[PDB]
């Protein structure tokens, strides 16, 4: 038979593509970028590269999941010579994996940290935490001041306990001597792909029914945590510091620049993710109104945990005597530094901080239910020996990702989870949905595709979409992979300087991804007999009309193909 | 088709058994034990422990192979519940590659070391060796003393430059810090294993082919170093101090043991390498005739190569001005402390290192290609599909084992690499043969296996080999079983205490490899269907011989197998 697999309860596909969109990314990168590129001066460009970039991919994504129901890499049945790119969606979807659930486990310690009447990050002291010598100081006994970011204020009890309580980063000093892994760490890594095998073995159908739960706690939880600190004093000043009437903060390096990264990795469009959950979805679905809705709830949902996440700021910065310049964050772990305290500042600080551990929990689960899914799904439908062997699958890739994400749990695991998000999906993942994009519009067509998704729903797509599909989407993809790779840094963390051989290893891994374009191109060239011409007609043209190869009538060989809109 | 592929030229199969048994151990564990153990009090439990173990395993080993023409892990088709020993075979034959290979790449880079007119290993300073700031000191400038074994006195030349020229152990403190991977050794480890994919792609004809070569070159080396070496002053010390007319240095502990591993080490006989040797071969071959020449010609190797040992060790000590008993040594690494600084002190030692590096070379390839093909052929025995794909299967074997070795290639390799070697081969390799030796003869029975042999070539054994097989050679692999699991002490080297963790890791590989028989034990159990006395009867019994599994007459259940001898 066919691994149909249709969402049964409608709102099982909703769900899932809601969690997959809304994740930790939401929580900490939109509030603090928002506030840096100019606040109200954000959400116009937000908007702006939403409408022409993400729903555009969004839509193009669901129309080939749905059409063409395959997997991942075995979507591009209609363009093989772009087949290997689809590969390179898988392997994105696993190295960032090997941090990401690492950043589960970190949302797992805390959460056995809070069965407690005193929390940790109130008060310096042996309480899980290791203090340093006399370097943590009592902010609420001592007055005196501060001359660094709360951020690179690795002083404080909740920044102490996150460096060296948790990931014990006192004993390490660079990626060259990472030692041993946590156990306390390993453990909470080990629970959670645990978790993800039972609940990833059977199918979708237990997938769709955690994420039931995984994605309806994080809107409650953001909804209590503001109604409850809108009414604390300070959110009334970080509230109108990050979203002030004069926002006016645009410059050439700026908003225009950043806000092109943070939609494509808060949406989630152009990944295997979405190819693998449109698959199990009935033909005649409606995806465009799937499209809108899914970024809408997106955009809201970042938006408002802006809004706590700036609420809890000002009250932080109302408490502590700072101001609003210094309570801006940096860094990969920021939901663990501010958060934590100031839950400890209110009172009953045992149940606001389980229940924003379990929100955390939930959103970092069906995060890694998503990522595992775009590699679990996705790869068994081009080796169908697989597809029989689910759980044994299933369980192959939890052990290889618990085995391969051990650097990450290390004394320096911030040393190896910087590593690879940096390069894994800051190039890489840029790169092949642009190949993706050139491949679908240039090479499959927008006219083919807008009848293709005519025959799922019943109505052709308007000219804006098949205009942004073939000429705003790419266009801005080549720009943001043209500024990636241009404006190019040295990977540094807050205060460590990596070696100059981790910027190659970190380049190598990122080819691993990228080059696997070419790599297949040669091969599907290779691996096929016939004429210079007839080689060429196998890969630009669909597998199931290979059959008009032979009549030499090809539609991609002439004008009107390429120059159709 | 069937996979025979005979040896043609009946050379190769001898040439391949032999060379499979003289490897760097009989080179640099046998003359030290030799005289530690008493000299010429150590020939006599040699050959005791040569006739009553190893050549009743090797002739027990390549009568499976020939008869049971099948791979090492599926050479248990007549008693399955045994077959998953035959996994340990296979996973104790890649852990010791780990390092084996490892030990290859330090017999590569001092041989790009000598293609110079003065050999680094002459005389201190950067002649691609690190030295300390005042620790290194000439013997032929200064005449002061010593008072530290040359083994561990690492303060010479060429333990310098085997300590922190080839490994830079300078820059490790342990397994905890084991650092960056060398690079001059990566190219060196890379090398070894494209030769042995080249020569291991093909099947057995390039593999006898490269043997042809491999195992004829060191006999050659041998005997020319020991003409050149017998004239020089100092062979007559020390050849006749450790072979003495007054050998008694009998002892009831340490005398008798050491040999019990030596020989089995030095041996080969109870691995998948003899299975498949003897797999690849006619049925009506004469295996007695090849277990005695082979043994005999592994026991002079070893005789000679000790001679040669104790001969640079006497010109050694009487160039140095030493006593004897300064001058054993101890430690994995000794071709590479002793024997090229003797090879410096002689006039045109260019030339000799060349040779005894080009030796050194060909027998770690040998062993390497044994190991690599016995893994290969059970693999694909096992899994008909790794059959047709024996390039591919061979490419990823060699990968793994390039990628898994860099821990052994480290700034701290020594460290990584005296934990595999004590626990892979210390201990699973022994309760494996047990094991093996316990099914072929109480299950399977020795008057079966006799008749099988007389099937084989003509004759039945005699009453002494299946007398051995059955009560001395398992209650010989029990003792020296008994004796390793009870007198264990910690990894200690060179004064470098291990962590406690260390001995756990160190166990818990010993136990991935051990526990394999239990396992696979409850595993048949399990999956098969049947009454209790019925499920026992499938894996005790012969597979072509099920048949009578039904039929309720078994052998085995009888008291006349069990007492058969
Ligand atoms: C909006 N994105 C949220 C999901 C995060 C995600 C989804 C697939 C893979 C991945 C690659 C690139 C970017 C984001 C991801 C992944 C593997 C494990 C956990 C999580 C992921
Ligand atoms: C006396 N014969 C020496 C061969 C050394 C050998 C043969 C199989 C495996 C192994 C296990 C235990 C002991 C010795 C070995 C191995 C893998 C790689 C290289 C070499 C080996
Ligand atoms: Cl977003
Ligand atoms: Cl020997
Ligand atoms: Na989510
Ligand atoms: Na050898």
């Amino acid at each position: 038979a066919q691994p149909r697999e249709t969402w049964g309860k409608k709102i099982d596909f909703l769900l899932s593509v809601v969690g997959f969109a809304v994740d930790l990314a939401n929580v900490w990168r939109f509030p603090y970028l928002c506030y840096k590129n100019g606040g109200g001066a954000f959400l116009i460009p937000y908007t702006l590269f939403l409408i022409i970039a993400g729903m555009p991919l969004f839509y193009m994504e669901l129309a080939l999941g749905q059409y063409n129901r395959e997997g991942a890499a075995t979507v591009w049945k209609i363009c093989p010579f772009f087949k290997g790119v689809g590969y390179a969606v898988i392997l994105i979807a696993l190295y960032v994996g090997f941090y990401y659930n690492v950043i589960i486990a970190w949302s797992l310690y805390y959460l056995f940290s809070s069965f407690t009447l005193n929390l940790p990050w109130t008060d310096c002291g042996h309480t899980w935490n290791s203090p340093n010598c006399t370097d943590p100081k009592l902010l609420n006994g001592s007055v005196l001041g501060n001359h660094t970011k709360y951020s690179k204020y690795k002083f404080t009890p909740a920044a102490e306990f996150y460096e060296r309580g948790v990931l014990h980063l006192h004993e390490s000093s660079g990626i060259h001597d990472i030692g041993l892994p946590q156990w306390q760490l390993l453990l909470c890594l080990m629970v959670v792909v645990i978790v993800l095998y039972f609940s990833l073995w059977k199918g979708v159908k237990t997938s769709g029914k955690v994420v039931w739960i995984t994605a309806t706690l994080p809107y409650f939880v953001l909804f209590v945590l503001l109604v409850h600190g809108v009414t604390l004093p300070g959110a009334s000043n970080g509230i109108n510091a990050y979203l002030h009437i004069d926002f006016y903060r645009l410059k050439e390096a700026t908003v225009w620049i950043d806000a092109a990264t943070q939609i494509f990795f808060s949406l989630g469009a152009g990944f295997g993710v979405l190819i693998a959950f449109a698959s199990y979805n009935k033909f005649d679905n409606n995806c465009y109104r799937d499209a809108l809705l899914t970024s809408s709830i997106n955009c809201i949902t970042s938006f408002v945990s802006g809004f706590a996440i700036f609420s809890i700021l000002g009250y932080m910065a109302h408490e502590h005597k700072v101001n609003i310049e210094d309570v801006a964050t940096e860094g990969a772990g920021l939901v663990f530094i501010l958060y934590p305290e100031a839950i400890s500042t209110l009172s009953g600080s045992t149940f606001w901080a389980v229940v924003f551990f379990v929100m955390l929990l939930a959103l970092g689960l069906d995060s890694s239910m998503g990522g595992m899914e775009a590699v679990i799904t996705g790869l068994a439908d081009d080796f169908q020996v697989l597809k029989r062997h689910r759980k044994l699958f299933t369980f192959g890739v939890t052990f290889s990702t618990f085995l391969l994400a051990l650097f990450c749990i290390t004394k320096g695991g911030i040393y190896v989870l910087t590593l690879l998000d940096t390069f894994a999906a800051g190039t890489s993942i840029l790169f092949a949905v642009l190949m993706e994009a050139i491949g679908v519009s240039w090479f499959y067509g927008v006219d083919r595709f807008s009848n293709d998704i005519q025959q799922m729903m019943g109505f052709r797509p308007g000219l804006y979409w098949r205009l942004c599909w073939k000429f705003v989407s790419p266009a801005f993809l080549l720009f943001v992979v043209v500024v990636s790779i241009i404006n190019f840094k040295p990977l540094t963390y807050d205060d460590y300087i990596f070696p100059p051989w981790a910027n190659w290893v970190g380049w190598g891994i990122a080819l691993s991804s990228m080059v696997l374009v070419p790599i297949y191109v040669i091969y599907k060239f290779l691996s096929t007999q016939g004429s210079l011409w007839e080689r060429l007609a196998y890969g630009i043209t669909p597998e199931n009309e290979h059959h008009l190869v032979a009549q030499r009538d090809i539609r991609q060989f002439q004008l009107q193909h390429w120059l159709a809109i």
